């Protein structure tokens, strides 16, 4: 009843375009089975968005990796909060939420901002830039850590992490294996950084340890959360902006649009969001037999869902394959649904805004101007390398 396919949704070869496949796994039936990695899939919006709102059933706290943590042992102690179930998953959400709350976005949005028009500003003194290595990845790390409250030692170590984080959710290819090997340097250094003695007061570090007062937390809890934001924090966004900067080079009329109204960038990052689905992918497990979509689904099994498939499916997505700025994006998965949908989706829209609403104000084209290339990860989508020219408003 379940059609097999033996499509690899971890190969490089899908990963350097993934969209006719995504289409293969949709129009095969509401669930799949891929016998490269012995899992369910779920590709359309309906079914996905179903999964991810039912937790009881589909499970996190055996891993939203392939690894199942019954069977084999995490590669890092689990995450407290995107590896848990409710009711554990409670207390260290809501902390996390109060964090990185409405509240707080009031405390660092003037500096962000003016990072972003300053990095923009920047760029056009050069004209011919790398819109990955100069903007995605400098604007982030411009303003995260030092929002995180991270001492300057140590911090070229956080990319690699997060790379290394994004690819062991992964099943165990070259990519995961690579990744794990040798990664006990990235790993010491993020976890001192988690102590509170190493995190600058005020920063979101700093105050996932004052959480410890309260009772939501202990104080064992606050450095695998402050770990949390140190994984999930940066690489998504460096993901997420460069695609926004893509998107904004390939279909320049939605350039042109978001110039005319610059107070449009925080939906032209939504759509960028739904558009390339920076996190491609992740895990659940059954904790009891199931039926999705006609499908029964046995209890203890790996159940893979495509969120970048699910932004794409023309079962829900009108012209699912354009760019367009003023689309109604809310109910888009690129930031997950339900119980875990990201804790981290405000800081992520600051930043994607203000970046975007920078280029708004002060560009007037973005051409690609030298060889694109893919970067590869067993979860996120993204580019090693965008050459673009700046042209000023
Ligand atoms: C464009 C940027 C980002 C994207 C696309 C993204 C995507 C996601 C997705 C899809 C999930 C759900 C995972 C699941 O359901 O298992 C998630 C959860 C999470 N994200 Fe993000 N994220 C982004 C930025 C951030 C930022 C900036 C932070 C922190 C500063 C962050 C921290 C987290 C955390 C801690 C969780 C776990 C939440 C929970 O389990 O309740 N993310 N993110
Ligand atoms: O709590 C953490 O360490 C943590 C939290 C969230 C993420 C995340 O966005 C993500 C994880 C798995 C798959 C797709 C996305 C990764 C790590
Ligand atoms: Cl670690
Ligand atoms: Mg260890
Ligand atoms: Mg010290």
């Amino acid at each position: 009843t379940i059609p097999h396919l033996a499509i690899d949704p971890f190969s490089l070869d899908f990963f350097d375009d993934p969209y006719p496949d995504q289409q293969t796994l949709r129009d095969a039936g509401p669930v799949v089975y891929l016998d490269k990695w012995n899992v369910y899939g779920v590709a359309r919006y309906a079914e996905v968005h179903a999964v991810l709102n039912d937790p009881t059933t589909f499970c996190s706290s055996r891993g939203v990796g392939l690894s199942d943590f019954k069977k084999e042992k995490p590669w890092r102690p689990p995450s407290l909060i995107l590896e848990a179930d409710p009711p554990a998953h409670t207390r260290p959400r809501a902390v996390l939420s109060k964090v990185l709350s409405p509240a707080t976005m009031k405390t660092i949005r003037d500096g962000f901002a003016a990072a972003a028009d300053a990095k923009v500003d920047e760029l056009l003194q050069r004209g011919c830039i790398d819109a990955i290595a100069d903007l995605a990845e400098a604007y982030p790390l411009s303003v995260f850590p030092d929002a995180m409250g991270l001492k300057q030692e140590g911090r070229e170590h956080l990319l690699p992490y997060a790379g290394l984080v994004f690819n062991a959710f992964g099943p165990p290819n070259e990519l995961r294996q690579t990744a794990i090997e040798r990664s006990a340097p990235h790993q010491a250094y993020v976890n001192e950084q988690c102590q509170r003695p190493n995190l600058a007061p005020g920063g979101f570090g700093a105050c996932i340890h004052a959480f410890t007062d309260t009772g939501e937390i202990t104080p064992d809890e606050a450095p695998l959360l402050v770990r949390s934001l140190l994984s999930a924090g940066l690489d998504t966004t460096v993901n997420g902006i460069g695609a926004a900067v893509y998107c904004l080079a390939r279909f320049p009329g939605e350039l042109q649009r978001l110039r005319s109204d610059p107070t449009l960038a925080r939906n032209a990052f939504e759509e960028a969001v739904r558009f390339e689905s920076p996190v491609q992918t992740f895990f659940r497990t059954t904790t009891r037999e199931v039926e999705l979509g006609g499908a029964v689904i046995g209890e203890g099994e790996k159940v893979l869902m495509f969120l970048g498939s699910a932004n794409r499916d023309p079962r829900r997505w009108s012209d699912p394959d354009l760019y367009d700025i003023t689309r109604k994006t809310s109910g888009h998965v690129g930031f997950g649904s339900g119980v875990h949908m990201c804790v981290g989706q405000l800081v992520a829209r600051l930043e994607g805004e203000v970046m975007l609403s920078a280029l708004a104000r002060k560009v007037a084209a973005i051409d690609i101007d030298g060889p694109v290339k893919r970067r590869f990860n067993n979860t996120l989508r993204g580019l090693e390398s965008l050459p673009v020219k700046l042209t000023p408003a």
